[PDB]
């Protein structure tokens, strides 16, 4: 039950979102968490929860998703609050401001967000230094299930898409534990069309060419993160592609630029990416999806609409390894981690599972 949980949702979350404007409430949530202000994280995370993939060992297959911690101000925080991966990012060559102000809008009746931030960001050389003044207490909690992912977009301006995607593999690719290749915001314009066959396939040939070029200890997994919206055969596509490079996983998926039917809040027509809940289902069918093309040799980390264990549980058993949430947190606050968690070991137990590595793709096998 947790008394915690139910204060955050039902009463500090609503209260403060009434009198905070979104991207106020972002900025605030940020420094909160890289000052460790967060409730007592209680849950202690058991064996049946542990995951090893991508190279690494998870405490907990839960992690933030990009776009929370943009510029790697929160890492330390966000392992307080009970995430077995933190995600920073997205992350561009140079530093740039993203879209005019406002770019976040909340859609309270429907548990969602639309952003359109457009990659706001302090830019390579900010975060690697960030990066870098905790590198070995990085090192220590990787070694101790908590590993760092690092995600990669390209600058507004550039002229040259994959070499702005190159040079966060060199400057990062040495600070990660995997690597994501973004090619599916919806607010950079030409962006999703990187998601194509040839275009793909010449991107991330180069991706992996300077990732194979960093030293071993510091050469990191490289995942490709895609869109909702993908036709068919955008998927077939990109499968093949993953296989015939040997990409290491799929981060499945980014937000959607479709409005589902049935939306309620007043601001559903903003321009922007959605999240949360109306989310959810697109995202779990695109993992599904996904693996089935992947032939499940394709790790998969599933994110989109996750507030629950049920949700977590509904994307592993899809074929996610490991699952992302971050609008939940939006609404539901630090409590939502534990909860999400706890509701999981919960269905893994009912459900007969041993752990969660039993539950990965299990509804391919029914
Ligand atoms: C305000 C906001 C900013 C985001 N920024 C990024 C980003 O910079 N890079 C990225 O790959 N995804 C970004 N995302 C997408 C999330 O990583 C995630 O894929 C998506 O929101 C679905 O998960 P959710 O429903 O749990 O929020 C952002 C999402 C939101 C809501
Ligand atoms: C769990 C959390 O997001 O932050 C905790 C540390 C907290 C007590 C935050 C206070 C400020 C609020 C109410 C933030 C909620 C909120 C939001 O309301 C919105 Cl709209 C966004 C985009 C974000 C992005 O992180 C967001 O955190
Ligand atoms: O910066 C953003 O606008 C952004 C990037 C991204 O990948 N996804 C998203 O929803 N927003």
């Amino acid at each position: 039950a947790t008394g915690d949980e139910r204060f955050y949702a039902e009463h500090l979350m609503p209260t403060l979102q009434g009198l905070l404007d979104p991207e106020s409430a972002h900025r605030l949530a940020v420094r909160f968490t890289s000052l460790g202000l967060l409730p007592r994280a209680r849950f202690q995370d058991s064996d049946m929860l542990e995951v090893r993939v991508l190279g690494h060992k998870f405490r907990n297959p839960v992690g933030i998703a990009a776009g929370f911690d943009k510029h790697g101000e929160a890492v330390d925080g966000l392992y307080k609050m009970g995430f077995g991966f933190v995600e920073i990012g997205s992350v561009t060559p140079k530093p740039q401001e993203g879209n005019p102000r406002p770019r976040v809008f909340r859609l309270p009746e429907d548990q969602a967000v639309i952003n359109r931030y457009g990659f706001n960001s302090h830019g390579l050389s900010v975060v690697e230094h960030r990066l870098r003044a905790r590198q070995q207490k990085q090192a220590k909690l990787t070694e101790d299930g908590l590993p760092l992912g690092v995600n990669l977009g390209k600058n507004k301006t550039s002229v040259d898409a994959a070499e702005d995607y190159a040079e966060g593999v060199r400057v990062l690719g040495p600070l990660a534990d995997y690597l994501v290749v973004n090619v599916s915001s919806p607010n950079t314009a030409g962006l999703r069309s990187l998601q194509g066959k040839a275009e793909l396939r010449r991107l991330l040939t180069k991706v992996l060419q300077e990732r194979d070029g960093l030293r071993r200890v510091h050469r990191p997994a490289v995942l490709v993160k895609i869109a909702p919206d993908l036709t068919s055969q955008d998927k077939e596509d990109i499968a093949s592609v993953v296989k015939e490079l040997g990409i290491d996983g799929l981060i499945v998926t980014n937000t959607t630029v479709s409005r589902p039917a049935g939306l309620q809040g007043a601001l559903r027509s903003e321009t922007g990416g959605l999240s949360g809940k109306p989310l959810r289902d697109l995202s779990t069918q695109t993992i599904r999806e996904m693996y089935a093309l992947t032939q499940g040799r394709v790790p998969i980390i599933g994110v989109g609409g996750v507030s629950s264990g049920q949700d977590a549980l509904e994307k592993i058993r899809a074929g996610a390894s490991l699952v992302q949430l971050y609008t939940a947190l939006t609404f539901w606050g630090p409590p939502v981690v534990g909860k999400v968690k706890r509701e999981l070991e919960a269905l893994l137990k009912e459900q007969g599972f041993g752990g969660v590595t039993d539950a990965i793709g299990a509804d391919h096998r029914r």
